[PDB]
């Protein structure tokens, strides 16, 4: 099938376990992803980068779209959802979507409140791809082809300021990032 994402350990990626997802460039490129708030519109949550490269942020977990496949593999359309170790602040769903357009900064944000499964129109803006990029880890790729009939954007993921705070978006130049287990995936490879 297609080729396997990999994680930091070398590990084929698993559908159904944890992995933080933490930019490849440190530094002034960051840490981990996470749910954020925006105080115009608290929920859903938006998805949003942690400044700090020691933060990896909340870990995902990924649903592929043939649900048989253990194995999350390169440009095959997927679910995204966060779990977060917190309370919930919003009753929305923490499954990443792409946002509706918006006016006043001309971006399609990533955000939350997607759909599970029940691939089609319905559910079109909940899925997305995962692309190798280049030499330095993957990126993130909206690009769904759950919907033949469908006319749809197609468009890697890069990162962006917006309110102080660092969102993900439609863009040209899509952003690295690398899957670190979280502690639950851990217990996987050990007896
Ligand atoms: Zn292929
Ligand atoms: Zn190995
Ligand atoms: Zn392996
Ligand atoms: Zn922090
Ligand atoms: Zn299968
Ligand atoms: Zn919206
Ligand atoms: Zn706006
Ligand atoms: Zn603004
Ligand atoms: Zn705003
Ligand atoms: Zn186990």
């Amino acid at each position: 099938k297609n080729e396997p994402v990999l994680d930091t350990d070398g590990d084929e990626l698993r559908a159904g376990e944890q992995y933080y997802v933490v930019s490849a460039i440190w530094g002034a490129g960051g840490g981990g992803l996470a749910l954020g708030r925006l105080t115009d519109q608290k929920c859903p949550e938006i998805v949003v980068q942690r400044r700090s490269d020691m933060d990896y942020g909340t870990p995902v977990v990924f649903y592929n779209l043939d649900t048989k496949d253990d194995i999350v593999r390169r440009s095959n359309d997927l679910n995204i959802q966060f779990v977060p170790i917190r309370d919930k602040l919003c009753l929305t769903s923490t499954v990443w979507k792409i946002d509706d357009y918006d006016t006043s900064t001309g971006k399609w944000w990533v955000t939350t409140d997607g759909v599970i499964g029940n691939p089609g129109p319905q559910t079109l803006q909940s899925w997305f791809k995962i692309e190798k990029s280049g030499t330095l880890g993957y990126k993130f790729n909206f690009c769904p082809s759950v919907c033949e009939s469908c006319v749809t954007l197609c468009n890697d993921i890069g990162r962006y300021g917006h309110d102080g705070q660092t969102r993900l978006a439609l863009g040209e130049n899509g952003w690295p990032f690398v899957f670190k287990k979280a502690s639950s995936t851990i217990k996987q490879v050990v007896n």
